[PDB]
């Protein structure tokens, strides 16, 4: 919840907004020798302007001193069942010295103005009742609707700064922002009401000795991965009218093959080596491991060609990636667990380019179907009465291919499954959404912007 501070030459206090139960928790961050954290009873400093703030994101040690990082204020983004989404407007770091030049060198001085740029170009967003760091359908496994202890580690940006607090354990103060895109808008189908979301969370990169931002670490993990989920609440207008609400998420991230890569273009190509020794073989294993357990039922990874090969333009990654998916052959269940699929998906793009993708999806469905997404059933309040469906499975695409084509993936894919989440609640019968002239403009705008938002990480080609 809000959080009220006190500063004084002691250093600076802070409690919740609101006090619940008689014994409630004071975090003291100290002036003294120790810029230490400390846990302290109510003995809250009794004068002193109060300062009210969304939320304490955590300290961070810089040189000598260790610092505040605060989230001052916060606007509502996104509303979906009772849960109120907010980004991050005004942000502060707060130190006890009260000006100290001394303490202040300049290595020390650096530091902060590098997470100052950090924290003005990125755009964080949180929600105190809903874990945003976790898709839908990880929600619903956790269940207990919180809190900081469920996290997804990927994801939790301030997972860092919130280190002496976690040691302590004072879940209250501990608010696990995200980075991409967050909206919602209004529509109406059919006379039912509706409300679309859209979400896209980027990944922190990762603890590691070493590191390296394509491809993934020993651990399995990529560093450079995206969940891209889109989120429908619907009231079913036959019948009580009970309220629906949908998800569908999906993934993309780096080319899962070990981060020794020779970027050495300035050279002549070089040839990637997969595994006289198994790092190749290890290291996709292992993510894949992972992405089974969090995705579960099976990863479909679109791989997109768009290569002539007159030219012989090969890539060395995308073969790399081929071989190793091919040579991994995953097995134990009943079904491969992860299907691979290189598609071409070429101009002219307002056209035959889109025709290529519902082909894709023809594809795609031999292996996966459009009935898989999280649907929930809940009553007036909110609250989830029943769970519907969970979805298993997760189209990935690569962080690689152009954003313009992936996203264009993306958005037809979710086009799809949104037919059959419509039909479930009964609001269209068998017939295409599509024709609501209204609502697919209201879509593809939601899209097109969350384009714009993601294609935050670079500028540029060739």
């Amino acid at each position: 919840q809000k959080l009220v501070l006190y500063e004084t030459r002691a250093r600076y206090f802070l409690v919740g907004s609101n006090n619940a139960e008689t014994k409630y928790r004071v975090l003291k961050i100290d002036r003294t020798e120790p810029k230490d954290l400390v846990i302290i009873d109510d003995r809250h400093s009794g004068l002193f302007r109060a300062v009210s703030a969304f939320g304490v994101v955590g300290f961070v040690r810089f040189l000598e001193g260790y610092y505040i990082v605060l989230i001052t204020k916060r606007r509502k983004m996104a509303d979906i069942g009772g849960h109120a989404i907010y980004k991050v407007e005004d942000t502060n770091m707060i130190y006890i010295p009260n000006d100290s030049v001394r303490v202040t060198h300049p290595d020390e001085a650096r530091y902060l103005r590098i997470f100052q740029n950090v924290d003005l170009s990125s755009n964080f967003y949180f929600s105190y009742s809903y874990d945003l760091s976790h898709s839908l359908q990880y929600n619903l496994t956790v269940l207990r609707m919180g809190i900081c202890s469920e996290p997804y580690m990927k994801y939790v940006w301030n997972g860092e700064l919130l280190d002496i607090i976690k040691s302590t354990v004072h879940r209250d103060w501990l608010l696990y922002i995200i980075h991409g895109f967050c909206g919602q808008s209004k529509l109406l189908i059919y006379g039912r009401p509706v409300y679309v979301t859209l979400i896209a969370r980027r990944s922190s990169k990762f603890a590691g000795t070493r590191f390296l931002k394509r491809g993934a670490n020993c651990e399995g993990d990529v560093a450079n991965e995206v969940e891209t989920e889109q989120i429908l609440c619907d009231a079913s207008v036959m019948s009580f009218t009970a309220g629906s609400y949908s998800s569908y998420v999906q993934v993309r991230g780096s080319v899962p093959l070990y981060w020794s890569q020779d970027i050495s273009t300035m050279m002549p190509k070089p040839p990637i080596t997969l595994d006289q020794a198994d790092p190749f073989a290890h290291v996709a294993a292992l993510h894949f491991d992972q992405m089974f357990q969090r995705f579960g039922s099976p990863i479909i990874i679109l791989n997109l060609v768009k290569e002539r090969e007159k030219r012989k333009h090969e890539r060395i990654l995308s073969e790399e990636l081929v071989a190793a998916v091919t040579y991994l052959n995953q097995f134990l269940p009943p079904e491969h667990t992860i299907v691979y699929i290189p598609w071409d998906m070429a101009k002219y793009t307002k056209s035959k380019l889109c025709n290529v993708l519902d082909r894709l999806n023809v594809i795609a469905e031999s292996v996966v179907k459009k009935t898989g997404f999280f649907v929930n059933r809940p009553d007036s309040g909110g609250c989830v009465i029943p769970t519907g469906r969970l979805q298993t499975g997760i189209l990935r695409t690569n962080c690689v291919d152009c954003l313009d084509r992936t996203n264009t993936a993306q958005f037809m894919v979710g086009k799809c499954a949104l037919a059959y989440q419509l039909y479930s609640l009964g609001l269209i019968d068998k017939p295409n959404l599509q024709f609501d002239t209204d609502a697919v403009r209201l879509f593809e705008e939601l899209y097109e912007d969350h384009g714009d938002t993601l294609s935050l990480q670079y500028g540029g080609s060739q």
